[PDB]
Protein backbone atom coordinates (compact mmCIF):
# COMPACT_ATOMS: atom_id res chain seq x y z
CA UNK A 1 0.00 0.00 0.00
CA UNK A 2 1.00 3.68 -0.47
CA UNK A 3 2.96 5.41 2.31
CA UNK A 4 2.42 9.09 3.34
CA UNK A 5 4.87 10.95 5.62
CA UNK A 6 2.98 13.59 7.65
CA UNK A 7 4.43 16.14 10.07
CA UNK A 8 2.35 17.93 12.70
CA UNK A 9 3.71 21.39 13.57
CA UNK A 10 2.74 24.41 15.63
CA UNK A 11 3.22 26.32 18.88
CA UNK A 12 3.61 24.70 22.29
CA UNK A 13 0.34 23.56 23.88
CA UNK A 14 -1.92 23.83 20.81
CA UNK A 15 -2.73 20.08 20.84
CA UNK A 16 -0.46 18.46 18.26
CA UNK A 17 -0.05 15.34 20.44
CA UNK A 18 -3.68 15.24 21.52
CA UNK A 19 -4.78 15.28 17.86
CA UNK A 20 -2.36 12.53 16.91
CA UNK A 21 -3.21 10.32 19.93
CA UNK A 22 -6.90 10.85 19.23
CA UNK A 23 -6.33 9.60 15.65
CA UNK A 24 -4.21 6.56 16.59
CA UNK A 25 -5.68 5.41 19.93
CA UNK A 26 -9.18 6.97 20.02
CA UNK A 27 -8.12 8.56 23.30
CA UNK A 28 -8.04 12.12 24.62
CA UNK A 29 -4.97 13.02 26.71
CA UNK A 30 -5.89 15.48 29.47
CA UNK A 31 -2.37 15.87 30.92
CA UNK A 32 0.10 18.15 29.07
CA UNK A 33 3.41 16.20 28.48
CA UNK A 34 5.68 18.31 26.18
CA UNK A 35 7.00 16.53 23.11
CA UNK A 36 10.50 16.44 21.69
CA UNK A 37 9.80 14.09 18.75
CA UNK A 38 7.42 11.09 18.64
CA UNK A 39 6.42 8.93 15.62
CA UNK A 40 3.24 6.97 14.93
CA UNK A 41 1.79 4.76 12.26
CA UNK A 42 -1.69 3.90 11.02
CA UNK A 43 -3.27 2.11 8.09
CA UNK A 44 -6.45 3.74 6.82
CA UNK A 45 -8.62 3.82 3.72
CA UNK A 46 -9.01 7.25 2.16
CA UNK A 47 -11.07 7.64 -1.02
CA UNK A 48 -10.79 3.89 -1.56
CA UNK A 49 -6.96 3.74 -1.52
CA UNK A 50 -5.49 1.82 1.41
CA UNK A 51 -2.59 3.79 2.83
CA UNK A 52 -0.06 3.82 5.58
CA UNK A 53 0.28 7.13 7.49
CA UNK A 54 3.70 7.77 9.03
CA UNK A 55 3.00 10.64 11.41
CA UNK A 56 5.70 12.75 13.01
CA UNK A 57 4.56 14.72 16.04
CA UNK A 58 6.98 17.68 16.67
CA UNK A 59 7.89 20.00 19.54
CA UNK A 60 6.57 23.55 19.89
CA UNK A 61 9.07 24.90 22.30
CA UNK A 62 12.14 24.29 20.02
CA UNK A 63 15.11 26.39 19.00
CA UNK A 64 17.31 25.61 16.00
CA UNK A 65 18.55 22.05 15.48
CA UNK A 66 19.94 20.42 12.33
CA UNK A 67 17.81 17.32 13.39
CA UNK A 68 14.52 19.28 13.16
CA UNK A 69 15.38 20.21 9.54
CA UNK A 70 16.12 16.54 8.56
CA UNK A 71 12.61 15.33 9.45
CA UNK A 72 10.94 18.36 7.89
CA UNK A 73 12.85 17.66 4.65
CA UNK A 74 11.65 14.00 4.47
CA UNK A 75 8.01 14.93 5.37
CA UNK A 76 5.60 15.05 2.37
CA UNK A 77 2.81 17.09 4.07
CA UNK A 78 2.24 19.28 7.12
CA UNK A 79 -0.53 19.95 9.58
CA UNK A 80 0.02 23.52 10.76
CA UNK A 81 -1.86 23.64 14.06
CA UNK A 82 -2.93 26.57 16.23
CA UNK A 83 -5.41 26.81 19.09
CA UNK A 84 -8.52 28.97 18.60
CA UNK A 85 -8.13 30.25 22.21
CA UNK A 86 -4.56 31.50 21.66
CA UNK A 87 -3.96 34.34 19.20
CA UNK A 88 -0.16 34.07 19.49
CA UNK A 89 -0.25 30.45 18.23
CA UNK A 90 -2.27 31.72 15.24
CA UNK A 91 0.25 34.47 14.52
CA UNK A 92 3.09 31.91 14.75
CA UNK A 93 1.52 29.87 11.88
CA UNK A 94 3.18 32.08 9.29
CA UNK A 95 6.61 31.30 10.89
CA UNK A 96 5.97 27.55 10.53
CA UNK A 97 4.96 27.93 6.88
CA UNK A 98 8.22 29.87 6.22
CA UNK A 99 10.36 27.27 8.08
CA UNK A 100 8.74 24.56 5.91
CA UNK A 101 9.03 26.40 2.56
CA UNK A 102 12.72 27.03 3.41
CA UNK A 103 13.69 23.41 4.21
CA UNK A 104 11.64 21.87 1.34
CA UNK A 105 12.85 24.66 -0.90
CA UNK A 106 9.44 25.06 -2.53
CA UNK A 107 6.45 27.40 -2.72
CA UNK A 108 4.02 24.50 -3.17
CA UNK A 109 4.24 22.15 -0.15
CA UNK A 110 1.11 20.20 0.85
CA UNK A 111 -0.39 21.74 3.98
CA UNK A 112 -3.54 21.97 6.02
CA UNK A 113 -4.29 24.70 8.56
CA UNK A 114 -5.86 23.32 11.74
CA UNK A 115 -7.70 25.40 14.34
CA UNK A 116 -7.79 23.10 17.38
CA UNK A 117 -9.68 23.37 20.70
CA UNK A 118 -12.95 24.44 19.09
CA UNK A 119 -14.75 22.87 22.08
CA UNK A 120 -13.45 25.67 24.35
CA UNK A 121 -15.62 28.74 25.01
CA UNK A 122 -12.67 31.19 25.20
CA UNK A 123 -12.40 31.70 21.43
CA UNK A 124 -10.04 34.52 20.42
CA UNK A 125 -9.43 33.66 16.70
CA UNK A 126 -12.29 33.88 14.24
CA UNK A 127 -13.12 31.14 11.76
CA UNK A 128 -13.33 33.86 9.11
CA UNK A 129 -9.79 35.11 9.96
CA UNK A 130 -8.37 31.59 9.73
CA UNK A 131 -10.22 30.86 6.47
CA UNK A 132 -8.76 34.05 4.96
CA UNK A 133 -5.25 33.08 6.02
CA UNK A 134 -5.76 29.62 4.53
CA UNK A 135 -7.19 31.07 1.28
CA UNK A 136 -4.13 33.35 1.08
CA UNK A 137 -1.84 30.28 1.25
CA UNK A 138 -4.03 28.26 -1.18
CA UNK A 139 -4.59 25.51 1.44
CA UNK A 140 -7.53 23.99 3.32
CA UNK A 141 -8.71 24.98 6.80
CA UNK A 142 -10.23 22.51 9.29
CA UNK A 143 -11.59 23.30 12.74
CA UNK A 144 -10.85 20.46 15.22
CA UNK A 145 -11.21 19.32 18.81
CA UNK A 146 -8.95 16.57 20.13
CA UNK A 147 -11.43 16.33 23.02
CA UNK A 148 -14.69 15.86 21.08
CA UNK A 149 -12.89 14.25 18.12
CA UNK A 150 -14.44 16.80 15.74
CA UNK A 151 -12.39 17.21 12.58
CA UNK A 152 -9.56 14.89 13.60
CA UNK A 153 -9.90 12.26 10.84
CA UNK A 154 -10.85 15.02 8.41
CA UNK A 155 -7.63 16.92 9.14
CA UNK A 156 -5.33 13.99 8.43
CA UNK A 157 -7.33 12.57 5.49
CA UNK A 158 -7.56 16.02 3.87
CA UNK A 159 -3.76 16.34 4.15
CA UNK A 160 -3.35 12.99 2.36
CA UNK A 161 -5.71 14.22 -0.41
CA UNK A 162 -3.50 17.32 -0.71
CA UNK A 163 -0.37 15.20 -1.06
CA UNK A 164 -2.08 13.15 -3.81
CA UNK A 165 -3.02 16.27 -5.79
CA UNK A 166 0.59 17.49 -5.61
CA UNK A 167 1.99 14.21 -7.15
C1 LIG B 1 9.74 4.25 9.02
O1 LIG B 1 9.11 5.46 8.54
C2 LIG B 1 8.41 6.32 9.36
C3 LIG B 1 7.60 5.91 10.47
C4 LIG B 1 6.92 6.89 11.25
C5 LIG B 1 7.05 8.26 10.93
C6 LIG B 1 7.86 8.62 9.82
C7 LIG B 1 8.04 10.04 9.38
C8 LIG B 1 6.97 10.91 9.27
C9 LIG B 1 7.15 12.23 8.84
C10 LIG B 1 8.42 12.69 8.51
C11 LIG B 1 9.48 11.82 8.62
C12 LIG B 1 9.29 10.50 9.04
O2 LIG B 1 10.38 9.66 9.11
C13 LIG B 1 11.49 9.94 8.24
C14 LIG B 1 12.67 8.93 8.22
N1 LIG B 1 13.34 8.91 9.52
C15 LIG B 1 14.44 9.31 9.99
O3 LIG B 1 14.69 9.14 11.15
C16 LIG B 1 15.46 10.01 9.14
C17 LIG B 1 16.57 9.30 8.70
C18 LIG B 1 17.50 9.96 7.91
C19 LIG B 1 17.34 11.31 7.59
O4 LIG B 1 18.19 12.00 6.78
C20 LIG B 1 17.63 12.21 5.46
C21 LIG B 1 18.56 11.94 4.29
N2 LIG B 1 19.85 11.34 4.66
C22 LIG B 1 20.66 12.15 5.61
C23 LIG B 1 19.67 9.94 5.09
C24 LIG B 1 16.23 12.00 8.03
C25 LIG B 1 15.30 11.35 8.82
C26 LIG B 1 11.84 11.37 8.69
O5 LIG B 1 10.75 12.24 8.32
N3 LIG B 1 8.50 7.65 9.06
N1 LIG C 1 -10.14 21.42 25.70
C1 LIG C 1 -9.25 20.95 24.78
N2 LIG C 1 -8.01 20.70 25.19
C2 LIG C 1 -7.09 20.24 24.34
C3 LIG C 1 -7.40 19.99 22.92
N3 LIG C 1 -6.29 19.54 22.30
C4 LIG C 1 -5.34 19.52 23.29
N4 LIG C 1 -5.83 19.94 24.50
C5 LIG C 1 -5.15 20.09 25.81
O1 LIG C 1 -4.05 20.98 25.66
C6 LIG C 1 -2.94 20.62 26.44
C7 LIG C 1 -1.88 20.52 25.39
O2 LIG C 1 -2.11 19.33 24.61
P1 LIG C 1 -0.83 18.70 23.86
O3 LIG C 1 -1.35 17.63 22.87
O4 LIG C 1 0.21 18.42 24.91
O5 LIG C 1 -0.28 19.95 22.99
P2 LIG C 1 1.08 19.86 22.15
O6 LIG C 1 1.14 20.85 20.86
O7 LIG C 1 1.38 18.47 21.84
N5 LIG C 1 2.29 20.46 23.21
P3 LIG C 1 3.95 20.36 22.78
O8 LIG C 1 4.36 21.07 21.55
O9 LIG C 1 4.60 21.07 24.07
O10 LIG C 1 4.23 18.79 22.60
C8 LIG C 1 -3.35 19.30 27.09
O11 LIG C 1 -3.62 19.41 28.48
C9 LIG C 1 -4.60 18.81 26.38
O12 LIG C 1 -5.55 18.24 27.29
C10 LIG C 1 -8.80 20.28 22.55
O13 LIG C 1 -9.19 20.10 21.38
N6 LIG C 1 -9.62 20.73 23.50
MG1 LIG D 1 3.08 17.39 21.91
Amino acid sequence: MTEYKLVVVGAGGVGKSALTIQLIQNHFVDEYDPTIEDSYRKQVVIDGETCLLDILDTAGHEEYSAMRDQYMRTGEGFLCVFAINNTKSFEDIHHYREQIKRVKDSEDVPMVLVGNKCDLPSRTVDTKQAQDLARSYGIPFIETSAKTRQGVDDAFYTLVREIRKHK
